[PDB]
């Protein structure tokens, strides 16, 4: 597509999915996705943004702390409680009484599920008033001491003994790949509470607070013809609010095992649906509605659900919170976990590495997160590591210190020497300064890694240095430069005006010092992919050719088109035995010439046993 131009970046957003080769095309497509840059998030909304200016496709990884970041839940509202004593002779519409320090705060609290002696199995209390009040009074969510639970004076029954806890912030799940999918949303303990505060297995799909902002609205096959009047109750808040599904449905739910869905944001009715707990059924176009599967297959951008523990006939309006994507401690090998999700050919095709997008952070994690995505581009050689300095470095000093910096980091020596990047990667293109952009989002001028931007010039030129777009200023701006250069190092400067680039790039190792790369980079990558065919036939000397033409074509029309010149149909073409009777399974290896270089090179791909 100009050579395919794939980019890749993986970093800390501020929307999911987590952990997951979700694809990017558009801007707008992004914020929708990963949207808004938070000051923990921008540099990599950024990256990611200012590249799709020259990018085609992008192909972005969220990286979530595992260990502390939560998807917005129902769980997230209620109230530790235990039963610690059942009663005897209770029923079901008993009303319970939240006091504080012998002082009524909520009376809507009502037992729920009793056995046949009225021993207390379940109740619900709504946490509206008592959170409030809470707030009010430092005791939130620690609760416990003052806080106190009794019931209807009275119901028929008696002997009970419910105990009240905190107020649970632990939304109890978090999403992150798909193999694991709904194997979180059936783990004992979140199943557990789904049981306890009687309410269906619904959350955000995305980590994030921005998942608080999901309001799910529930009705079933019941309460569905009395859709208009039927009020439903709100968990875990409380109150109620007349329902609208048969207001917003034609086709309503059919089975009494299927479910009228509304979700909302920002009052917004971002999504409509009807499903069914019940496996197999369909809707009217044999499409399985069975809740597990619609969602198991990308079927809602905003929530996922599962039919376990669904209660039956529930209907209600469902409040998500406790919802938490944190980036605040995503630890850089959090980021490093997120980067090797592209370190095998076999899975992604993937040209360009967007790396400088942690110049940002904890200069350590700064350098050591690259370091190690350069040993990823290395130990696949089929892409391009693109890297660029640390702010510390670069943004806040004059050029006297400035190159100081980068030199000493580029090896060892002064201040640097255990934060270094001395490593070096043919595929190692670092970079060279940091880009001082304007934020259309915070509305602000800031800082960004200046790799994230070339990398998308290169999807650009060529196949994968030309002015950049939306730069302002550069932090910086002829012995140094040849100096960078040599070093090869990505140098921008800036000559009466308007900045450019100085060379072409690359942290280039042996070869020739010659552009020249992407021509053989390209070739190399389509080159394998033909591999494809060697299953489809059997080796032999005619196999030799077939092959030798296809690549052939490929190869010529590579030179007729031009970039490649003095290609030798005759002697720059595959072999694998030695010139003899005998002979092998195919490697191709070509000799080619780049359009302006006076030098070919032998480069050998192999497909054997």
């Amino acid at each position: 597509n100009n050579s395919t131009g794939t980019a890749a970046l993986a970093g800390k957003f501020q929307w999911g999915p987590a952990f997951q080769i979700k694809q990017v095309t558009n801007e707008v497509d992004l914020v929708n996705t990963f949207g808004q840059p938070t000051a923990e998030t921008a540099d990599y909304f950024m990256s990611a943004m200012n590249f799709l200016q020259y990018g085609n496709d992008l192909r972005v990884v969220r990286a979530v702390d595992r260990d502390t970041a939560k998807n917005s839940s129902p769980i997230a509202g209620n109230i530790e409680y235990t039963i610690s004593t059942p009663g005897s002779n209770y029923a079901v519409g008993d009303k319970i009484t939240v006091k504080y320090v012998s002082d009524d705060i909520e009376t809507e609290g009502k037992i729920t599920e009793v056995d046949a002696d009225g021993k207390i199995k379940k109740i619900n209390i709504p946490t509206a008033k008592i959170i409030a009040k809470a707030k009010e009074v430092g005791e939130y969510p620690t609760l416990g001491s003052n806080w106190t639970a009794e019931i209807s004076s009275s119901s028929s029954g008696l002997a009970a003994v419910i105990t009240l806890g905190k107020i649970i912030t632990d939304s109890g799940i978090l999403l992150a790949e798909i193999e694991n999918a709904e194997a979180a949303m059936t783990a004992v303990d979140f199943q557990a509470n789904l049981k306890k505060y009687g309410i269906p297995g619904v959350v955000a799909l995305y980590p994030g607070e921005l998942g608080d902002k999901i309001e799910i609205e529930i009705v079933s096959k019941a309460d569905y013809a009395k859709g208009a009047s039927a009020l439903l109750p709100i968990y875990p808040g409380g109150g109620t609010r007349a329902s609208t599904a048969k207001a917003v449905f034609g086709y309503g739910p059919q089975t009494d095992s299927q479910y009228a869905i509304i979700v909302r944001r920002n009052d917004a009715i971002v999504q409509s649906v009807v499903l069914s707990t019940k496996r197999g059924g369909k809707d009217i176009y044999d499409s399985n509605i069975y809740i597990d599967d619609f969602f198991a297959k990308g079927g809602s951008e905003y929530i996922f659900a599962t039919a376990q523990n669904w209660p039956e006939g529930f209907s209600g309006i469902l409040t998500l919170s406790g919802g938490l994507s944190s980036n605040a401690e995503v630890t850089a090998g959090d980021l490093m976990e997120a980067w090797d999700f592209f370190a095998d050919r076999e899975s992604v095709d993937v040209q360009l590495f967007i790396a400088g997008s942690c110049a940002g952070e904890s200069l350590e994690t700064a350098s050591t997160v690259q370091k190690h995505v350069v040993s990823i581009g290395d130990v696949r050689q089929d892409c391009l590591v693109l890297c660029s300095p640390p702010r510390e470095t670069v943004v806040g000093i004059p050029v006297t210190r400035a190159v100081d910096n980068l030199v000493n980091w580029r090896t060892a020596a002064g201040s640097y020497t255990d934060n270094n990047f001395n490593i070096s990667s043919t595929y190692a293109a670092i970079d060279g300064n940091y880009k001082y952009q304007y934020d259309k989002y915070n509305d602000v001028n800031r800082w960004v890694p200046l790799a994230a931007d070339i990398a998308g010039l290169c999807a650009r030129t060529d196949n994968v240095r030309g002015q950049i777009l939306n730069v302002i200023k550069l932090a910086i701006e002829q012995a140094q430069r040849d100096r960078l250069y040599q070093e090869a190092i990505n140098p921008v400067t800036g000559t009466g005006g308007d900045g450019y680039v100085l060379y072409g790039d690359k942290t280039a190792t042996s070869v020739p010092s010659p552009n020249v790369r992407r021509l053989f980079n390209m070739l190399k990558t389509n080159i394998g992919r033909s591999s494809k065919y060697r299953l489809f036939e059997l080796n032999n000397a005619f196999t030799r050719s077939s092959f030798r033409t296809e690549t052939a074509q490929y190869l010529q029309g590579n030179k007729a088109l031009g970039g490649i010149y003095e290609y030798r149909v005759v002697c720059d073409t595959t072999n694998n035995t030695p010139s003899v009777i005998d002979r092998n399974e195919f490697v191709a290896t070509f000799y080619i010439q780049p359009a302006r270089s006076i030098n070919y090179i032998t480069l050998n791909f192999v497909a054997t046993a």
